[PDB]
């Protein structure tokens, strides 16, 4: 279940210069972490399929790429971060269901 939408390091750095990304920064021991995969494969099946996306959802496994989540000063897990290309990240805080995850992530890809 958190297989899916998994970056690799390589990904992480291209794709946020390439397009807008909202980025799970994980751990597979992370408990809420384990309970959020679903509802991000969901967005993530969602609109990373569609033609012409404005916006990508990824998973970048901390465990797997220790330096990407140092680099992105991740503090506790999960981290959610937009990046949008050129412009600076902004981390999510709040509720983390499907709908509220949603409306927060269109609401600040045009900003």
């Amino acid at each position: 279940h958190m297989s899916k939408h998994l970056y690799t390091a390589d990904m992480f750095t291209h794709g946020i210069q390439s397009a807008a990304h909202f980025v799970m920064f994980f751990a597979p021991w992370c408990g809420h972490c384990q309970r959020l995969q679903p509802t991000w494969n969901d967005l993530g099946d969602k609109y990373n399929s569609m033609e012409d996306a404005k916006v990508y959802v990824a998973k970048v496994d901390c465990t797997a790429h220790s330096d990407v989540c140092s680099a992105q000063g991740v503090r506790g897990y999960p981290t959610l971060k937009l990046f949008k290309p050129g412009q600076e990240a902004v981390k999510y805080q709040g509720p983390r269901d499907f709908q509220t995850l949603e409306n927060w992530m269109l609401q600040t890809l045009n900003e």
